[PDB]
């Protein structure tokens, strides 16, 4: 089972200049809760952006080039990435835009954070067919002293 997890600002913006230009500790905490103890697949630019392994998860990096860090697993295709996860119940695809596009056809489940923020982007989440997906969980949070936008956790499952 393949799932995508991502946080989307207005217009599906997910990144700018190889970062997320927001700061929402509560969303990072949701990301960790939903990924811990599962393998995470990411593209090389997202690997660079995070800048270090995510602990407690098997980190699998897609790149056409040989790997440059043996603390993580490097693979050269979608199918190799999936195989490197092994017999696991749930594989978490953690981006970025190019990787999300490739895994979205195989995915059964999306974990999307909808952030009420206007930010210029150079990377987007795929323009996914909404009719394909059932919303099974929604949880809205107002901004607070730690989280300077409102945000909504959503889980969708392919119908
Ligand atoms: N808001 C969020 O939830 C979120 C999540 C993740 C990332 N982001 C943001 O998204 C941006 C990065 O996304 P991006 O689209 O630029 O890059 P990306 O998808 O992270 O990485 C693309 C790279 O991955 C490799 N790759 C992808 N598919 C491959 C395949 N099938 N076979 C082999 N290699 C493959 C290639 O590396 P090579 O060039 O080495 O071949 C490619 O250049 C950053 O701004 C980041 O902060 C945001
Ligand atoms: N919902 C969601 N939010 C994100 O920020 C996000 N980020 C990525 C990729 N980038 C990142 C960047 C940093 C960390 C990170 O530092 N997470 C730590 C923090 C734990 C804590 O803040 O609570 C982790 O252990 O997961 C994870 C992913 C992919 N999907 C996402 N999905
Ligand atoms: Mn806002
Ligand atoms: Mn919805």
């Amino acid at each position: 089972m393949i799932s995508l997890i991502a946080a989307l600002a207005v217009d599906r913006v997910i990144g700018m200049e190889n970062a997320m230009p927001w700061n929402l500790p509560a969303d990072l905490a949701w990301f960790k809760r939903n990924t811990l103890n599962k393998p995470v697949i990411m593209g090389r630019h997202t690997w660079e952006s995070i800048g270090r392994p995510l602990p407690g998860r098997k980190n699998i990096i897609l790149s056409s080039q040989p790997g440059t860090d043996d603390r993580v697993t490097w693979v050269k295709s979608v199918d190799e990435a999936i195989a490197a996860c092994g017999d696991v119940p749930e594989i978490m695809v953690i981006g970025g835009g190019r990787v999300y596009e490739q895994f979205l056809p195989k995915a059964q489940k999306l974990y999307l954070t909808h952030i009420d923020a206007e930010v210029e982007g150079d990377t987007h989440f795929p323009d996914y067919e909404p009719d394909d997906w059932e919303s099974v969980f929604s949880e809205f949070h107002d901004a607070d002293a730690q989280n300077s936008h409102s945000y909504c956790f959503e889980i969708l499952e392919r119908r």
